[PDB]
C-alpha cells in the first residue's frame, strides 16, 4: 500500500521490467567486451537504471552523472541545457553509453549527446528503459531501448512527479486526480 | 568472470547484502510512516545502496544527492568539504535521512550532518550499508548500519577503486597486487 | 542611454571612488601581517570587489561564491543552495566578504555562519551600501560604505532584471520600471 | 609589499585606465541597438570585466563561467569541465567573451564552440592582454588590449598561486619566485 495506492495503472511490472534491464545487460556487455565503456546518466532521473542496468552488465565499466537545467524557454525549443554538475570522468577516447530513463521529445538529449561529442569519446550510444515514440521532436538514434509505450503521465523505477514516486519497483500511470 | 577475476575474497555475498538491505528497508518504513521522508545520499558511492534501500521503503519519500570535494588538506583533519552540487529539495522541517556507502573515520559525515542541521531538518539521521568501527575518528551516531567490518581494501556495491568495481554485486576484496 | 532610466543620483562615481580608497586603507591597516582572503557574493560584489582588492596594500588571495535560493527557507531565515562554493581552503585563514549590499542581513547571516563551520582564523564582513532600516537579522558589519534610505537603487553592481550593473554611479530607478 | 616581489612593470595603472576606455567606445559604437551580454571566465577576468562594463556606455547584461580541467584532454585539445555555468540565456543575444589574458588559446576555442552551440545571434572575443607567438589554437580576438612578450605577468587579475591579482598594473614576477 502507500504510494501504490496512487497509482491508477500499472504499464511494466516489476518482473517484466527486471527481465528487460537483464536483456539490455547482456547485450551491453557482448556489445563492449573489450572498450573502455563509460555511463553516464542524468541524474535524479536516470539513478533507479543505471543502478540495476550496471549489475547486469558484467564488465569493467565506470559510472559518472549529469545534472542539467533549464534556461528557461529555450531549453523547450532547442533542447538547450544549463550544466549544473558537469562529469567528472574524461571520457576522450573512451566509449560513452549514455543512459536515460525515458526519452520523449529527445531535444535536450540530442543536446546532451552534441555537447558529449566535443569531448571527443571514441564512440557515443544511448541507452533508455523507456521511449515514447508518439514524442519524438529530434532526430535521435536509440541504440538501446527497453520499452515503447503511449503518452501517459507515467512514473516510478526512477520517473517522478513532485520528486515523488521514484522508488516504485514497477511503471505506473497516475491517477488524474493527483496532476 | 572480468571484474570478479580481479576479487581476492568475499566479504558480503550477493544475497546476504540483498536480505539485509530489505530488512534496513522494513526498519525505515515503519519508524517513518507518517513523516516527510526525504533520503540524501553522497555521489557516487551511495547510488548503489541507494537504489536498493528506497525500493525497499513502502513509503513516499523524496531522493537528493550531494557532491563533494576536497579542500586538500583541511578535508582530512577537519572533515570539511566543498561543495560540488549541493541539494535541489528544501529539507527545512522534513525529516532527513543521510545514506552512505560506508562509514570508516566519519570526519566528512560529522561535518555534512552539521551543515545540514542548518538548513532545519525536523530531524536527521544516518544510514550506512558498511561500516569500519575501527577507523572511527569522529564522534557520529549511526542510527542504521548494514554490517561491520574489518579495515581491508574493499569494492562494490557502489564502492570504487579508480572508479572501478561499483557495479560488483558483493562487497570483495582486491588483490593487493592491483594497489 | 541606461542613464536616462535614472530619476535621481545619489552617490557620484568619483563619492565611490573615495569610499572605496578610504576603506582599502583601513583594511591594510588592520590586516597587515595576517593571511587575507576576500570572499564576494556573485554577481553584486563584482564592481565593489574589483576597486577595493585594488586598494588594498596587502598579499591578498580572491574568491567567490554563487547562491540560489530554496524558495521559503530562504525568505524566512536567509538559507541558501550554493551553486559555486569558494575554491580556497580558508581554515586558520583572515576571511572577509565582500557585499554589495546589507538589507536584511538574512542570507549573510546564513553564510557568516557557514563559513565559520570551516574554521577562518577571523571573519569579517565589508559592503559598500547598507540599508540599517531593513534589518532582518543581528549581523555585524565591520566596513561599510555609505548608509542609504529604503529605495530602488542601481548601479556599482547592483541590478534590476540583470540591466543597470555598469553604471558607474549609485542612482533611484524611475517606477514606471517596476 | 606585494609590489616588491615585481621585477619590472610592463603596463601602468594609467595605461590600462585608457585603454579600457578605448574599447568601451568601440564595444559602444559596434553594439549599439544590440542585445549585448559579457561574459567572463573566473577568477582572472574580474578587473577588465568590472572597468569594461564601466566604460560601455549601452544596456549590457553581465554572467560569468567557471572551467576546470580534466587532465590530458585539456592540455591536448583544450576541453574543460563547467563548474559554473552561465545563467542568462543567450540565444539569439550578441555574446562578448570577456578574457584576461589569450596565450594559446586551446581552452578558449573550445568554449567558443560550447557557446556557439547555445545558438547566440553573435559571438566575439576580447581580451586586455595577449601572447600572439603562444597561439596554439586558431582563434580569433576581435578586441584586444596589449600584445606582450612572453613573460611571466601578474597584476590586473593575472594571478601566482592566486597571489598578485590586485595590483593595479601589469608586472613581471621576479624569477626567485618559481
Ligand atoms: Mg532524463
Ligand atoms: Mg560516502
Ligand atoms: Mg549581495
Ligand atoms: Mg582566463
Amino acid at each position: 500500500p502507500s504510494p501504490m495506492e496512487d497509482i491508477e495503472e500499472i504499464l511494466i511490472t516489476e518482473e517484466q521490467l527486471k527481465a528487460k534491464v537483464k536483456e539490455l545487460g547482456e547485450m551491453i556487455t557482448r556489445d563492449y567486451e573489450g572498450k573502455d565503456l563509460v555511463l553516464i546518466g542524468v541524474l535524479k532521473g536516470a539513478i533507479m537504471f543505471m543502478s540495476g542496468l550496471s549489475r547486469a552488465i558484467d564488465l569493467p565499466l565506470s559510472i559518472d552523472f549529469l545534472a542539467v537545467s533549464s534556461y528557461g524557454s529555450s531549453t523547450k525549443s532547442s533542447g538547450i541545457v544549463k550544466i549544473i554538475k558537469d562529469h567528472d570522468i574524461d571520457i576522450e577516447g573512451k566509449d560513452v553509453l549514455i543512459v536515460e530513463d525515458i526519452i520523449d521529445s529527445g531535444l535536450t538529449l540530442a543536446y546532451l549527446r552534441e555537447t558529449l561529442l566535443g569531448r571527443k569519446p571514441r564512440s557515443l550510444k544511448i541507452c533508455t528503459i523507456l521511449d515514447k515514440p508518439e514524442r519524438r521532436e529530434a532526430d535521435v538514434k536509440v541504440d538501446y531501448c527497453g520499452f515503447k509505450i503511449p503518452d501517459k503521465f507515467v512514473v516510478g523505477y526512477g520517473l517522478d512527479y513532485a520528486e515523488k514516486y521514484r522508488n516504485l519497483p514497477f511503471i505506473g500511470v497516475l491517477k488524474p486526480e493527483l496532476y
